[PDB]
């Protein structure tokens, strides 16, 4: 149970984005139905009044929280991966539009899931803004909590992989468009009952065997991190 509070751009806090530049849902409950319209941008997908200006190459940091800013972030039980996707904003997230910019699942070196490291990072994970066409985008940050993912939601709706989905409105101003954004995957649709990484038993199956759901990270993606960029406590 987690939400996005706001974003940072090059280590500068853009301030509370909830219902302002984040298409915030009404609460921190997960989406679980893989065929739900709610898979796009969570349960209250609509245009919000602001879009954060960035340039290609900026560090864009998402900041998550549980109940209040810079708290426990997400229950430690919620082990799983983190991904970020991008789509042109005129799509409203519909159709074959979502392109993956970032994946982090289980780090064998550190013996930790992405969610475990997100807690340590005070809820912060970042991407480099890609060199796509200037204009308005949706950045879809997705945490998958796997603590009940041994079941398919379609078999037992009390369980299943849990999707914490947050769409941020981002405007890319300066970009040379050296990597034009291709068509991508649909949400809902890209994840199905048979997709690798959706049904996974963290109690019996080693995390060293986990394969995160496709699609693969786009060749145009410039990278990212799970690390505290900004200190919310200094404000
Ligand atoms: O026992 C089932 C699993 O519970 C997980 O805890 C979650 C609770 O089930 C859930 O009711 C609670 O929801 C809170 C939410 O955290 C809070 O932010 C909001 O204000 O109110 C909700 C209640 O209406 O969330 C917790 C997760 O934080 C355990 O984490 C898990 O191990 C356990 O299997
Ligand atoms: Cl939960
Ligand atoms: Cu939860």
């Amino acid at each position: 149970h987690t939400l996005v509070w706001g974003v940072w751009v090059n280590g500068v806090d853009q301030g509370d984005g909830r219902n302002i530049y984040i298409r915030s849902p009404p609460n921190n409950n997960p989406v679980k139905n893989l065929t739900s319209p709610d898979m796009t941008c969570n349960v209250d997908n609509r245009v919000v009044p602001k879009s954060v200006p960035v340039n290609a190459g900026d560090t864009l940091t998402f900041e998550w929280y549980h109940n209040t800013r810079d708290d426990d972030i997400i229950a430690s039980s919620h082990h799983g991966p983190i991904a970020v996707y991008i789509a042109p904003a005129a799509s409203n997230g519909q159709g074959n539009v979502w392109v993956k910019l970032f994946e982090d699942a289980y780090n064998v070196t550190n013996s930790t899931w992405a969610v475990d490291r997100l807690i340590t990072a005070h809820g912060q994970h970042s991407v480099v803004v890609p060199h796509v066409a200037p204009g308005d985008y949706l950045f879809r940050a997705e945490i998958i909590a796997l603590h009940e993912a041994d079941s398919l939601y379609s078999q037992n709706p009390i369980r299943g992989a849990q999707f914490y989905i947050s769409c941020a409105q981002i405007t890319i101003n300066s970009s040379d468009d050296s990597t034009p954004l291709p068509a991508g995957v649909p949400f809902p649709g890209a994840y199905t009952d048979s997709t690798p990484g959706i049904q996974f038993n963290i109690y019996t199956t080693p995390a060293t065997s986990y394969v995160a759901p496709p699609p693969s990270v786009w060749s145009g993606a410039l990278g990212g991190s799970i690390a505290q960029v900004g200190d919310a406590s200094l404000e």
